[PDB]
């Protein structure tokens, strides 16, 4: 039960007071704060409430929760004569603007006595909980007199002024538990997310986000399901996927796609203070990084980089595809238990010979990698995580597998390449096919640039976008998918060349990518990809050197009479930030007018990886990372990749 309410307060900095209400009403000094508003101006700090000691001398006794122009949630309690001074926050909290209105979020605290403990909550998710040893509640700070909506009185002035409007704004003289809370802010933000944490996969996190839209009209997504976090490595990484047959309106349960168990799909509490988010889970083989593409005959492909157990994406070896090759075949090397050099070869029907005697060996490798002898598979323990955080066997027998940190045999710690088919439009996919070592024998594979592939319409050739931090591998196959191949193009620099595709007209294709000189470079081909230009930049995007990953896909309806593309990518030099989403037309000689950019959020809002979709309805089906995951202070962070449309007109404003 509320001890105050009220609703439709709209404010311009200037606040509310609600002293004579809310004085004498907090007896035990805790208290629950639930806050439903839209902001009308995002710039500055913000305080939804404040209760504070409004005295002169007195400006650091108070209690808020404030918002940040970065979408920042937080809550301060402070006293001055103590100078006891808490902060609890989370990044990338809340929502601004969305198709220019002003958006409803609902967030609350939790502050409580019993635990010590000030928690956050927005739109459905608790953001934060932290213990704290000089907690204070409103009782334990000295000579409150002062209670106040949209900002905190601080010598008898009003500062973090709210701008907008407190919808509806409930105080509780009590901790409510976690569930009511949860519920309470519950809203349509809530919705728009796909996979949400401890799910149907078990991941706590995701990252890496593709969309794409199939010949029958059902849209799918994949994504990366990170389990132990959201490092890049070291991590337990499957893919998971999730598919729309109404427009995206609604949306499957996620199932995991590609995914080993040698550490099982569970949801680990991840840390993300300072001396625990640098932690990693160390041992688990993984899949990263998906890249889609639908064949002419409508047969559906999904690739993915592969990483055996404890190889990290900087102590895989680079001069070792991990294929040996006999008499002009390719054949995956291994290594035994007890041997240094790699003596065997995984050739037909999974059959593992010994290479010196040339051989075949009793045992065999399946079509997942697992590893049998006399057809009977050999088994290992698999690890659980405990937090200090421990790794350990935990009883269970998963089948032993070439990619594992226990198994008999191992492939070369390196990275690899694997390619699923699916027949039935991504409800059912083929066991997973290792990539030839297309770079050469001597050099590892690629790594992909995710979101999706596409087919050249006068060629019929497949173009896989990957890079190997030097270049650009431009990996295609002109047989329908039997085979292939790759264009390997040096680049100028040392770029994590993460691209995507776009066909002007026929046989005329760009690759759009990331670059280390804070530009978007774009390279053109006039043969289907077989020959490529020197690089061009856009002029419009200034980003960070670091770079970030882009979405660019061609849209099949005409614009202002035009055909179109349509580009996502963050543009921001202080950050992962400032999302757009980008029209350019094409015109008659293949130069293309950038005409329209629709801003997503506000400017100093998180937006990472991204991808678009063309709906079958001609809207755009937006999903991306809404936050900063770059930052070392973002990561780990449940809830923040959500899905969007727009409509043309929509992008057409900014
Ligand atoms: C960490 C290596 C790579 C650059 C070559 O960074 C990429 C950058 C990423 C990023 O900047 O967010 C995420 C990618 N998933 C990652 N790729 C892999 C394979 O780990």
């Amino acid at each position: 039960t509320p001890v105050l309410e009220k609703n439709n307060v709209t404010l311009t900095g200037g606040g509310e007071n609600v002293t004579k209400e809310l004085k004498d009403k907090f007896t035990s000094g805790d208290f629950t704060v639930v806050i439903k508003y839209n902001q009308s101006s995002e710039k500055g700090l913000q305080a939804l409430f404040g209760i504070s000691n409004s005295k002169p001398g007195q400006q650091n006794s108070y209690v808020d929760v404030f918002l940040r122009d970065n979408g920042e949630l937080g809550m301060e309690a402070r006293d001055t004569s103590s100078n006891k001074n808490n902060l609890v926050s989370r990044p990338a909290s809340v929502w601004g603007k969305y198709k220019q209105e002003a958006v409803t979020n609902t967030v609350a605290v939790v502050a409580d006595s019993v635990k010590k403990t000030y928690s956050l909550y927005a739109n459905g998710t608790k953001v934060v909980e932290k213990k704290v040893d000089n907690f204070l509640n409103i009782k334990d700070i000295k000579g409150i007199d002062y209670y106040m909506l949209g900002g905190v009185k601080r010598a008898g002035k009003t500062a973090f002024g709210f701008n907008g409007t407190l919808e509806n704004i409930k105080f509780f003289n009590s901790a409510l538990d976690e569930e009511t809370v949860k519920k309470m802010t519950t809203n349509a933000v809530t919705g728009h997310l796909i996979y949400t944490a401890n799910d149907t996969t078990g991941s706590n996190y995701f990252r890496i986000p593709v969309l794409y839209t199939f010949s029958n009209g059902r849209v799918f997504s994949s994504i990366d399901a990170r389990y132990g976090g959201t490092h890049d490595f070291l991590n337990k990484i499957n893919i998971a996927t999730s598919y729309s047959d109404d427009n995206g309106k609604t949306w499957t349960k996620p199932k995991l796609t590609l995914a080993f168990d040698d550490f099982a799909p569970v949801p680990l509490e991840w840390p993300r203070e300072v001396g625990g988010r640098d932690l990693q889970i160390s041992g688990g083989a993984t899949y990263i990084d998906s890249v889609i593409v639908e064949k002419k005959n409508k047969q559906v492909l999904m690739f993915a980089d592969v990483m055996p157990a404890g190889v990290s994406f900087r102590e895989a070896t680079r001069k070792d595809s991990g294929y040996k090759q006999i008499d002009g075949n390719y054949y995956l090397k291994l290594r035994k238990q007890g041997d240094t050099d790699y003596n065997y070869t995984i050739r037909e029907n999974g059959t593992v010979y010994d290479d010196r005697t040339n051989r075949p060996t009793e045992f065999s490798v399946d079509k997942n990698f697992g590893i049998k002898q006399n057809g009977n598979y050999l088994t290992v323990e698999q690890y659980s995580v405990s937090f200090k955080k421990t790794e350990y066997r935990n009883g269970t027998k998963v089948h032993m597998n070439i990619f594992y940190k226990d198994a008999l045999f191992k492939v070369v710690p390196t990275n690899y390449i694997a390619y699923i088919s699916s027949n039935d439009h991504g409800e059912s996919w083929s066991a997973p096919t290792l990539l030839p070592p297309i770079m050469g024998l001597n050099r590892n594979a690629p790594y992909l640039g995710p979101g999706r592939g596409i087919i050249e319409s006068s060629t019929g050739r497949i173009l896989i976008p990957s890079y190997t931090g030097k270049e650009s591998a431009f990996i295609y196959s002109d047989d329908n998918g039997a085979s292939w191949k790759v264009k390997v193009v040096p680049l100028p620099s040392s770029w994590s060349a993460e691209a995507q595709f776009v066909e002007l007209s026929p046989g005329v294709i760009q690759a759009y990518m990331r670059t280390n000189n804070g530009k978007i470079a774009y390279l053109t081909s006039k043969d289907a990809g077989t020959t490529w230009s020197a690089p061009e930049y856009l002029k419009f995007v200034s980003n960070p050197s670091y770079g970030t990953q882009l979405s660019i896909i061609n849209y099949s309806q005409l614009i202002d009479g035009k055909k179109a593309v349509i580009l996502s990518t963050p543009n921001s030099t202080n950050g992962r930030k400032h999302g757009q989403i980008w029209i350019g037309l094409i015109n008659d000689d293949n130069t293309i007018d950038w005409r329209y950019h629709h801003d997503v959020d506000y400017s100093n809002y998180g937006y990472s990886y991204s991808t678009l979709t063309e709906l079958p309805n001609h809207e755009i089906g937006l999903m991306f990372e809404k936050f900063d995951s770059w930052s070392r202070n973002e990561l780990h962070m449940k809830n923040v990749v959500p899905y969007i449309t727009f409509k043309i007109e929509d992008l057409k404003k900014n």
